[PDB]
């Protein structure tokens, strides 16, 4: 990821004027989509936090976890470590991240800071569910001027994509305000 | 450099317990000595900065800044972030590194930031002097309870040092309260 850390406005735009900030949760929000999709109930719930960080959560799969042959750890650490631009570039640009797998009646957790894991992906509990949560901290060493999400960016945004994504529902949350909205299109 | 930030200690050593920080000075030390070695005067020297921070000087011929034809940026930039650990492993671990390259009839700048480079190697004046500079940051989000630079950890194995490369002047100094040695058989 040192490739991203180098020249960050390379790969997710412009660092001060607010869109690059605001690319990150897009990024996120991609993915989780596709997660998705592959199943039936189909929700991702967007929810900005109080302390300037933005969870996406979905009730998909969940994202592999087993460790690939290869690379010697999770698959799931090979995503968010290895070079839509995806998801390893907006862990590279978040000061935190918080990855929260559940898969196989079991739940997984990791933390990275600055794109770098803290400990390796651990089975911490049981559940009964299954899908995919990231938060992430936007490094406000990357970040500068605009450093703080709008609500409105992400809303007009997650409606245009409620649209092409059928059967998917998609729930946004601001902890700032109380403000929600649904966005969840029926057609086809 | 980001398998070396996952695992700092199989690097450099204990990161809690003073080991690993006062590595990350001997592993600068042990390129100048090296640069040292290669010129004439023969002296480096080793700075603990009030704030926390180490620099280590040499009079040598200045590392390399010329383009690395195969990845294409400065070979001192080479050295600094790719993978005796490697100087590479102590800018990996450092929140901010400071280089300065005299060579050539030219002074060279670059600052680094948790091995991350700010900008490419610079030409920033001129200069009849030769010799390389570093002056590193350590992490504190690496190196936990033993963050200062204890002196005579650093004194005891310059002095080693000068017995095994004789004729190269090392020069310590602690700018904290003004302490300072000079090791030269
Ligand atoms: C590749 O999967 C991802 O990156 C991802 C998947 C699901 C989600 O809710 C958020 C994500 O960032
Ligand atoms: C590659 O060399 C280095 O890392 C280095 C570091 C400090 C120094 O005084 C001389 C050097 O050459
Ligand atoms: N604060 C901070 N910034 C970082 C950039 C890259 C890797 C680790 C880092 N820690």
């Amino acid at each position: 990821l040192d490739a991203v850390r180098k020249r960050p406005g390379m790969y997710i735009g412009d660092t001060d004027d607010g869109t690059g900030l605001h690319h990150m949760v897009f990024e996120v929000v991609d993915n989780a989509i596709d997660e998705a999709l592959a199943g039936h109930c189909k929700e991702i719930i967007v929810t900005i936090h109080a302390d300037n960080s933005v969870s996406v959560q979905d009730d998909g799969r969940g994202i592999p976890t087993g460790i690939h042959p290869e690379e010697g750890v999770s698959a799931a650490e090979v995503i968010m470590t290895v070079l839509g631009v995806g998801v390893s570039v907006v862990n590279a640009l978040s000061q935190k991240l918080e990855l929260v797998i559940q898969r196989e009646g079991k739940i997984h957790r990791q933390i990275y800071e600055h794109g770098v894991p803290q400990a390796p992906l651990a089975v911490t509990g049981e559940t009964e569910k299954t899908g995919t949560m990231v938060r992430f901290w936007p490094s406000l060493e990357t970040f500068t001027n605009v450093t703080e999400f709008e609500y409105e960016i992400l809303a007009k945004r997650l409606r245009e994509l409620s649209f092409l994504n059928s059967g998917v529902s998609i729930r946004l949350r601001d902890k700032r305000d109380g403000k929600e909205d649904h966005f969840h299109y029926e057609g086809g």
